[PDB]
């Protein structure tokens, strides 16, 4: 029963496509499954939109501080931090925040509408070399996961490389990196994800995603107690619409490829 055949057995009897790029920092050894295809990031291309503001902060000290009007027109289907602010404002930082903490729907947009939209984004991926990601829409329609459309997709191992550099190494300054991986770390949706896959005293920032044809994501920056930080991405997507999502299949898959570390 090597790491492969568990993965492959796994994905299997869950009937569905299952993606898994692990890279362990120590010595960049890398386990992969499926890690050259596209699936559907749904809310995990919430991290890019937040980290393309951070990036743009790092010339300018004031922008984190802007404050942003929330109005009752601006709220989409699931934003439980912007619903307690509306008529109200909100800064950047404050939306950077609510999107990565509680997956807040409006406070995305509203990300991405200051960007200039989701083009921006994908070319704020491209300046980091990551040539795979593509944002293409908002919320709530980047969710739709159709099996084979190209939109709002990336690759298990482009989005753990970016993830890595992101979180770990080249991508921000430090103040900024820092910011991202308190955002991470202060995550309220991951519990029964990735997280519950792993010894309970490792540290974890992730942010999950999921949408329709049960399509279930997460991506994770892992703190070992005595070891290097590993980066993890964990993809599942299924082929009927209606589809449950399948957050314990994500859990299952971080136990099998951690066993070891």
């Amino acid at each position: 029963n090597s790491v492969q055949q568990q993965l492959e057995a796994l994905e299997k009897s869950s009937g569905g496509r299952l993606g898994v790029a692990l890279i362990n920092t120590a010595d960049n050894s890398q386990i992969l499954y499926r890690a050259d295809e596209r699936f559907a990031m749904c809310s995990t291309s919430k991290v890019m939109a937040a980290a393309a503001v951070l990036k743009q902060s790092e010339s300018d000290k004031h922008l984190l501080n802007q404050r942003v009007e929330i109005k009752k027109s601006d709220l989409v289907n699931y934003n439980p931090i912007a619903e307690k602010h509306v008529n109200g404002t909100m800064t950047l930082a404050e939306l950077g925040a609510a999107a990565l903490q509680y997956s807040d729907n409006t406070a995305m947009n509203k990300l991405i509408a200051h960007l200039g939209g989701p083009d921006k984004v994908t070319a704020f991926a491209r300046s980091l070399g990551d040539e795979t990601f593509r944002l293409d829409r908002t919320q709530p329609t980047l969710n739709t996961a159709i099996p084979g459309d190209p939109r709002d997709t990336t690759t298990p191992l482009a989005m753990a490389q970016t993830l890595k550099n992101l979180t770990l190494g080249k991508a921000l300054a430090e103040t900024q990196r820092a910011q991202l991986v308190t955002w991470l770390k202060g995550n309220t949706t991951g519990s029964a994800s990735i997280r519950a896959g792993l010894p309970k005293s490792w540290v974890v920032g992730d942010k999950t995603g999921s949408g329709d044809y049960g399509t279930t994501n997460d991506i994770a920056v892992i703190w070992p107690e005595n070891h290097a930080p590993l980066v993890l991405v964990t993809y599942f997507t299924q082929p009927e619409q209606k589809a449950e999502n399948r957050n314990d299949i994500l859990a299952a898959a971080a136990k099998i490829v951690t066993h070891g570390f």
